[PDB]
């Protein structure tokens, strides 16, 4: 009724309660950030037990947990406030609030009003006034916590990137050794090789490097997609780094492949040279076999058989001493001087003078190879001259001395090569070739001298007369 009653009602039921709500509301908003910060720290101190400082992850985890609880309370208070219209309590008169409340109440029916009195609505509206200031302070508390949480997340991300850079630099440094270890790992899958030639293990190493290049290039195409479709900068930087590492590895592998290709070529060439050495040996054996045939063609069966027996009888023997040779040759000598004419001596001496040194040297290397005796140094012209002097004079003692000196400690077969090399480079004739074999034979074996000595005499079907 009375205007005093109305003023008492407005003060008691609207102004005095709302003002308290607003006072408590502002008190909470002033202390919320401090209380939120202290719950985070107090909880972090519980996890660590004040023995160590909390990790960035531990900080992010607690702050997120607290924020999720604050956001759910915010939604709750924001739902209650939502149920009615917006009244900015602090800026309204007690009459403004009253008329707003009356309008809300009037929305009901008369029967509704009997079950829900105005005083009941007043109670509900004051609960909604608390809800309004609760959601307002909580909205600010959430904005601050979300900003601090985000900063922490950013710091963590920066820290993760620093360790990613650290892992990369270390890996980058250990490049050469890493590729070697990777190739070995690939190599373990492979079965054992027995007595491998260098060309065999080079082929296997070339296969590992080639496949490692092929696989690393396939990983690079895959990694380019990983960079393009990255969900976070951390996952992108991981891919950027791995991609850099992959190019470094491929280049290391390619450098290795170049060396392998070069070495393989060196090995192949070497094997071709070795194979050409075995062919030269077989061609030397062919040349020795052909020499006997050619001798048969030009001098007949008996001279060739005498050359063949000279070569076979020298096998595994060494050269005798000049004294031995002089003694053996002096024994059978008398007949030779008497049955050998001056014209003969001159014909044999002349042949030796016409001797071709180049073809002689080439034949001696082939015969020496065929007999499997080492290549020996000789001044051929010196040797032949002494042979010629020895043919012209009756004296062979200075010949034997020259051969012993020239070939002391050598195989008897080398002398045979010298004998044979002479027949191929000189117009020596059947007689000269037989005397050469006789002289060579005295330096090897007594029975080889006797056999050749018989051939010389037998060859002397010359017309020696008046
Ligand atoms: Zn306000
Ligand atoms: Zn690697
Ligand atoms: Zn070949
Ligand atoms: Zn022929
Ligand atoms: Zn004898
Ligand atoms: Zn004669
Ligand atoms: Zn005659
Ligand atoms: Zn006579």
């Amino acid at each position: 009724g009375d205007l005093i009653q109305r003023e008492i009602y407005l003060q008691k039921n609207i102004y005095y309660p709302v003002r308290s709500i607003f006072e408590q509301g502002t008190k909470e908003k002033k202390e919320i950030n401090k209380k939120v910060s202290d719950q985070v720290d107090g909880l972090l101190k519980q996890i660590t037990q004040g023995k160590r400082e909390a990790t960035r992850q531990e900080r992010v985890d607690v702050m997120s947990a607290v924020l999720h609880k604050m956001e759910s309370d915010l939604e709750g208070y924001k739902k209650t406030f939502t149920k009615g219209p917006f009244i900015d309590y602090e800026k309204q008169s007690s009459l403004s609030i009253y008329e707003a409340w009356v309008k809300i109440w009037e929305k009901n029916s008369w029967e509704e009003r009997k079950k829900y009195p105005f005083q009941q609505l007043v109670r509900d509206e004051l609960e909604r006034a608390v809800a309004y200031y609760k959601q307002d302070s909580l909205s600010e508390a959430v904005k601050v916590l979300r900003q601090e949480l985000n900063k922490q997340k950013a710091l963590k991300e920066k820290e993760d990137l620093s360790q990613l850079e650290r892992d990369y630099r270390t890996r980058k440094a250990n490049l050469q050794m890493k590729v070697q270890s990777e190739l070995d790992q690939a190599g373990s899958a492979l079965p054992p090789l027995v007595s491998p030639t260098p060309e065999q293990w080079l082929e296997r190493a070339t296969r590992l490097v080639t496949q490692a290049i092929a696989d690393k290039k396939q990983l690079q195409t895959t990694n380019n997609t990983l960079i393009k479709n990255s969900p976070t900068p951390l996952e992108k930087q991981k891919a950027i780094y791995n991609g850099e590492l992959l190019v470094d590895e491929i280049a290391s592998l390619q450098a290795r492949l170049v060396k392998l290709n070069a070495e393989t070529t060196r090995r192949r060439t070497e094997a071709e040279r070795k194979a050409a050495e075995e062919q030269a040996l077989q061609d030397a054996i062919k040349f020795t076999a052909d020499f006997y045939k050619e001798v048969t063609e030009k001098f007949g069966a008996r001279t060739s058989e005498m050359a063949r027996q000279l070569a076979e009888g020298a096998r595994g023997k060494n050269i005798r001493s000049s004294a031995e040779a002089i003694k053996s040759f002096e024994k059978h000598k008398d007949a030779l001087n008497k049955k050998l004419s001056l014209k003969d001596r001159q014909a044999i001496a002349k042949a030796f003078d016409s001797l071709d040194k180049q073809m002689m040297a080439k034949s001696l290397e082939k015969f020496s190879k065929g007999f499997g005796v080492v290549g020996k140094a000789i001044d051929a012209a010196s040797l032949y001259q002494e042979f010629k002097i020895s043919t012209e004079t009756g004296d062979w003692k200075p010949f034997f001395v020259k051969i012993e000196t020239l070939a002391a400690g050598a195989a008897a077969s080398w002398l045979v090569g010298i004998a044979f090399a002479t027949a191929t480079a000189t117009p020596i004739g059947i007689l000269g070739f037989a005397l050469v074999m006789a002289v060579t034979g005295a330096m090897i074996d007594e029975d080889l001298l006797e056999k050749a000595n018989n051939l010389v005499i037998s060859i002397l079907e010359h017309h020696h007369h008046h």
